[PDB]
């Protein structure tokens, strides 16, 4: 191939241009994400029972659906909540790599079997099945800058004009309205209902009868009589459209002929379906849309599709209404990726400069500078072919690859320059000759180096996909690099390199190059004279090498190990959890204090606060609040104390002072579905129908025993709510039967008044919306109000609730949890400082065994994947080590010579460990992949040193020492050329600030540290390794 | 230990075992060889 393309440089260019063409087209089409999809698919069933307590919801909805969830493929576990908000959510979590479409279909298939068994009120609220993330992709805030629309007005507009179109957009798994759509609110008065001898039953009957849409057929309808000329649709009753029309609904005509209208017994206003969720944007009245990403859908493409849909709506907004962007997770992805793209360009420019220092002519400098982007662009086309995405890991794969790419190019270019200088051959002849003696090694090296990177593509589960991004990106680049080194690089060397005369090392130049060339030529003599002296000693460097290996070992076990750094993503959240029974007014009081803090104490860092009352991760009226915080740009937040971690630490500390409130700010993790580094997620199970009260006692017993082990366990707490006072009312069946009062009238009157009742639909400005009857607030506030509600008996006498009912105070659950179909209580907690999660979990198991009869446990979420599989590192790197040896043994046709190359591994590891240790970094993914890259180049340097030496001994028939000294002398320039180019190329990452600097700092630090030790030590140690190894084995 | 009948055992399997087995990995249809307990109201027509 070299000889073919040396004679056909335009062919070589055409191939290179087509590779760049495919890469360019790949970049324009390839999906962009922060990380690859590793989170298991989760299908969530949401149902609503208006006016229902936690137990009613659980025992009429949750349990019925749960018992029907069977014959579902690849189900890991099932968890459910039954709240006193009248809400249930059943989350079915599936195995990694499960088709989310089939998962939804199967869950939906089983739900339809349960549907007819569910109460009619639950069916009419709608039972949704969704396949989305638990967290929010973004929040689309809506305000009125002219203050012409209230919180309720904006919520209705968003619901009626915006929500539906956003919900139907591809990639949107779930849309949450921060507010309510308007409903026709019939606020009933019990005093007036009793006065006219009517009940909520009469009102509901009247609305269904007089808010009706009647199909009345046609005049001259088919089949018609002979001679019919007229054909027209008959229009009878249509839905009411206004409060006025609902107001003049005739309930009864009195005996004296006077009329009782609905407005005579109720206040009739256009109000929300619910009054649970109230949002603010920087203190101003607001609504918005909490959008969740559909399972496996692209975040950036979905975000773009949402903005495109919002852009359609804006022109038809009422005066003052404006879209604000208070929370978005996508900007960081876009900016962080683009910051890595910028360091690629910067690295190529720094490569060019280091190349110009050594080659000292513009044309020659372009040969290595052209090779890199050709291969990198080519690599994007290979990722496209294999269904990989442009992500943080694949992008950092490109950055680390540059080192291996320039080396391939530099090895080829430098060796031609060396041949031209030693013999005086023209570029075209020296190229043919140079390719002849290294093209074999280049192909061989790539197969040795593939054995380093391929193995970590066989990591399993969550971690697997992360390491597989690097493996395939780096291995693909190396493969293209060799193919580029055999086609283009030779063709460019034959056409673009300037003829060098025999013995000319540029010492005759005048200027900087003149001095540098004479400095390097002298430095090369100083080097070989130094190595020549080292080879006489030998033994004192074997002992010095054992010191570097023991030094490495000590640093490796001292250095703390992590996974993926927590990045500042320009956004975070603040949870407001009051104790159950706390009012909406109390939660707003706490939300105001949180909003106040960010607007006053964090002016320089915080841009906007979107606070929602009666919302956590899902709707939870009255006692729960959440605040979405968007920070200013990273550039405007310089230093560590102005970054998310420090901001949320100061916020959490300030909010600790708030009374009767659990208020904390938290940065959402790297993999949100991994959780925290040393957190555990524990489930306490009722295995023997013990009940809620007995399971609470068992939970309290476990929490009390966990409190005695602060040496092991930290912040072991329940994730759920505590029992609260509830108003137990007993309908006396005998007394109701005696007075002639039907139990259906009692239950409807109580439910409708105190809980609310969804009667039927009406048309509000052309859109179908709900009609709700309920008590006016003031008649459903006090226990004594119960007796103000009258039911009509068969005889026509109005009977107060006090006549046929008794009541008392008792305690019950506002939120009942179930895990795998059994009553459960989720207990969170973390391992105490210096203790592993395994030990923390092992103790929690020990304590759980001491609990009463019928109380079991289980691990869920982050604790599920933890226990099943963890740490398969020694296995894959042991195979890697074996296969590298075997590949080297085949290359050198020797069982012994491979050791002379494999003994360089520690020389690059010590420098990486020192760099990471002295910057306070951790042994993480970015350190590991950066270390494999460092080992790759250092081993490749050693291979070419050992190859050149063995060649001189085999072909030229030189002595061991003479050949080894000739090898290192010839291999010095290209080693330093690569080392300087790559070390300086990763400088932008080391000193990097702004978006994604945590990852950049982590990558560059380990590489820069590893490269400098690998470069300075290898040039003195490789010649010792070869000489020593060659001597021990004949 | 002769403390549970065919009916008692059938209820226990149906109420505490069947559902978890039916959701176990690789398990398809699950047939109960027995019946779960229901509240049985056995009416007397003479008394009615
Ligand atoms: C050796 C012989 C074989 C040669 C192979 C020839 C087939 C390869 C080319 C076809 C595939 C490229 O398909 C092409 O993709 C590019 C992005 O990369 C898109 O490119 C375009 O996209 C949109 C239109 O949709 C434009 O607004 C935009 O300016 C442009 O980037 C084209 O819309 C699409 O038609
Ligand atoms: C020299 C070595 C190579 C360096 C690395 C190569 C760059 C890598 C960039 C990664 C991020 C690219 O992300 C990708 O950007 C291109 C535009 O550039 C977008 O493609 C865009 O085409 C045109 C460009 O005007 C736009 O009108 C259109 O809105 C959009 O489709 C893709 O939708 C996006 O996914
Ligand atoms: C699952 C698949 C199983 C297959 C696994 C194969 C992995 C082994 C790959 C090892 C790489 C060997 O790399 C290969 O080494 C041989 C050594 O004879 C070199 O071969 C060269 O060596 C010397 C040169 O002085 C000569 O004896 C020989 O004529 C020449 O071709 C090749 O130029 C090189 O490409
Ligand atoms: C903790 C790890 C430290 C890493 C250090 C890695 C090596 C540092 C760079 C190499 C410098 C060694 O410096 C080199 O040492 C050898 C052996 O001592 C000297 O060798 C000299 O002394 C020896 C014995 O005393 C004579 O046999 C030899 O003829 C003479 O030249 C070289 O003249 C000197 O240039
Ligand atoms: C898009 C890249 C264009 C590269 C053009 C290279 C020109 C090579 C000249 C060869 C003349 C024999
Ligand atoms: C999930 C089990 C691991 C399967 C992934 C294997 C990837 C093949 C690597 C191809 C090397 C070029
Ligand atoms: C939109 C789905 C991903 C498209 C694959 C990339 C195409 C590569 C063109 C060479
Ligand atoms: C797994 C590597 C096996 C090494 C073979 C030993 C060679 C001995 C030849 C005398
Ligand atoms: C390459 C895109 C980033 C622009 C510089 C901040
Ligand atoms: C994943 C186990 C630790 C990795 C050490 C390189």
């Amino acid at each position: 191939m070299p000889n073919f393309f040396i004679d056909r440089p335009i062919f070589a260019w055409v191939i290179a241009i087509i590779i760049m063409l495919a890469g360019g087209l790949a970049i324009l089409k390839l999906p962009v994400a922060q990380y690859p999809t590793i989170a298991p698919p989760a299908v969530t069933i949401s149902a609503s029972y208006p006016g229902a307590d936690a137990k009613t919801v659980q025992d009429t909805v949750t349990q019925v659906i749960e018992q029907n969830m069977n014959g579902i493929d690849n189900l890991m576990y099932m968890s459910s909540n039954s709240d006193s908000t009248g809400t249930v959510q059943i989350t079915l979590t599936f195995e990694s790599g499960t088709d989310a479409d089939i998962a939804q279909v199967q869950v939906q298939n089983k739900l339809q079997l349960a549907m007819p068994l569910l109460p009619q009120e639950v069916q009419q609220q709608g039972v949704s099945v969704e396949k989305s993330s638990s967290s929010f992709l973004m929040v689309v805030g809506v305000i009125n800058t002219d203050g012409t629309m209230t919180q309720e007005d904006i919520s209705d507009y968003v619901a009626a004009n915006m929500k539906d179109a956003i919900s139907r957009t591809s990639g949107v798994g779930d849309v949450q309205l921060f507010g309510s759509q308007y409903a026709m609110r019939i606020w009933m008065n019990p005093n007036e209902l009793n006065k006219f001898q009517l009940t909520p039953v009469d009102v509901i009957t009247a609305i269904k009868a007089q808010n009706a849409q009647v199909a009345a057929g046609q005049l001259g309808g088919t089949p018609p009589v002979k001679g019919q000329q007229l054909n027209a649709s008959i229009i009878a009753q249509t839905r009411l459209t206004s409060t006025e029309e609902f107001g003049k609904i005739l309930l009864k005509v009195n005996q004296d002929g006077s009329r009782v209208l609905l407005r005579d017994v109720a206040k009739i206003e256009l109000g929300g379906e619910n009054y649970d969720i109230i949002a603010e944007f920087n203190g101003q009245p607001a609504s918005g849309l909490g959008i969740k990403l559909a399972t496996g859908a692209n975040a950036l493409d979905t975000a773009a599709a949402i903005r495109a849909e919002l852009a359609k709506m804006e022109p038809f907004f009422p005066s003052g209404l404006k879209i604000v962007y208070p929370y978005d997770t996508t900007p960081f992805v876009k900016i962080s990726i683009h910051e890595v793209v910028k360091t690629l360009v910067e690295a190529i420019i720094l490569v060019f400069l280091v190349m110009y220092l050594f080659l000292q002519n513009f044309r020659a400098t372009l040969i290595p500078t052209i090779a890199v982007p050709v291969v990198l662009l080519g690599t994007f086309a290979v990722l496209a072919a294999f269904g990989f995405s442009i992500n943080t890991l694949t992008m950092f794969g490109m950055v680390l690859a540059i080192g291996l790419l320039v080396d391939d190019a530099i090895v080829v270019v430098e060796n031609v320059e060396r041949v031209m200088a030693e013999e005086g051959l023209p570029p075209k002849e020296a190229t043919r000759k140079s390719m002849g003696q290294i093209q074999g090694a280049l192909v061989g090296i790539a197969m040795v180096l593939s054995a380093v990177f391929v193995p970590m593509a066989f990591f399993g589960g969550s971690t697997g996909a992360i390491y597989r991004q690097f493996s395939i990106t780096i291995v693909s680049a190396m493969a293209l690099s060799v193919l580029v080194a055999l086609i283009l690089t030779p063709a460019l060397c034959a056409t673009m390199l300037k003829p060098i005369a025999k013995g000319d090392h540029g010492e005759g130049k005048k200027g900087f190059f003149g001095w540098f060339n004479r400095m390097f030529e002298k430095s090369t003599h100083h080097y070989t004279d130094s190595v020549g002296g080292i080879l006489r000693s030998t033994g004192r460097y074997l002992v010095l090498y054992l010191i570097i290996v023991v030094g490495m070992a000590y640093l490796f076990v001292r250095l703390p190990s992590s996974f993926l750094p927590d990045e500042d993503q320009g956004v975070f959240m603040t949870m407001v959890q009051l104790p159950a029974g706390a009012t909406q007014e109390r939660t707003q009081k706490v939300l105001n204090e949180v909003t106040h803090y960010y607007l006053t104490k964090e002016k320089n860092n915080v841009e906007s606060v979107f606070a929602v009352n009666g919302f956590g991760f899902a709707p939870r009226p009255q006692n729960t609040g959440i605040a979405f915080v968007s920070l200013k740009d990273w550039a405007d937040r310089p230093g560590e104390e102005n970054k998310v971690e420090a901001i949320t630490m100061r916020a959490t500390r300030a909010f600790s002072q708030i009374k009767d409130a659990m208020v904390f700010a938290f940065n959402l993790p790297a993999i949100v579905e991994l959780g925290t580094a040393t957190g555990f997620d524990f489930e306490l199970i009722d295995q023997a129908g013990l009940g809620h009260e007995k399971l609470t006692q068992a939970r309290n017993q476990l929490l009390a025993e966990a409190a005695k082990h602060p040496d092991m366990l930290t912040s072991v707490r329940p994730n759920g709510l505590e029992d609260t006072p509830q108003f137990k009312i007993d309908i006396d069946q005998e007394k109701a039967q005696a007075l002639g009062v039907s139990i259906n009238d009692i239950n409807t009157t109580l439910g409708a008044a105190w809980g609310g009742s969804y009667v039927n639909d009406f048309i509000d400005r052309g859109r179908v919306k709900k009609v709700y009857v309920m008590s006016e607030a003031k008649y459903r506030m006090l226990p004594d109000d119960i007796g103000d509600w009258y039911v009509r008996a068969a005889d026509g006498q109005m009977v107060p609730f006090s006549a046929f009912s008794s009541s008392r105070w008792e305690y019950g659950s506002p939120r009942l949890e179930r895990y795998n179909g059994l009553p459960s209580m989720e207990i969170l907690g973390q391992a105490a400082p210096g203790k592993s999660t395994g030990e923390a979990m092992e103790l929690m198991e020990q304590l759980a065994s001491k609990l009463p009869t019928g109380v079991g446990y289980d691990w869920t979420g982050m604790s599920y994947q933890e226990r099943l599989s963890g740490n398969q590192a020694p296995s894959l790197y042991a195979i890697s080590l074996i296969v590298v040896f075997l590949c080297l043994a085949a290359l050198y046709e020797s069982w012994s010579i491979p050791f002379s190359v494999m003994l360089v591994v520690p020389l690059g590891v010590i420098g990486a460990l020192l760099a990471a240790t002295f910057r306070g970094l951790t042994n993480d993914v970015y350190f590991q992949v950066g270390l494999l890259t460092t080992i790759g180049l250092s081993a490749k340097n050693a291979i070419l040193i050992v190859e050149f030496a063995k060649d001189l001994m085999d072909k030229e028939g030189k002595g061991l020492i003479e050949a080894t000294l000739d090898a290192v002398r010839m291999r010095l320039r290209p080693i330093l050329m690569t080392s300087l180019a790559f070390i300086l190329g990763v400088m932008p990452l080391v000193i990097s600030t702004g978006a994604g600097s945590g990852a950049q700092n982590a990558v560059g630090t380990g590489v820069m540290g590893g490269m400098v030790t690998a470069t300075v030590l290898a040039i003195f140690f490789v010649p010792v390794f070869f000489v020593v190894v060659r001597r021990r084995f004949s």
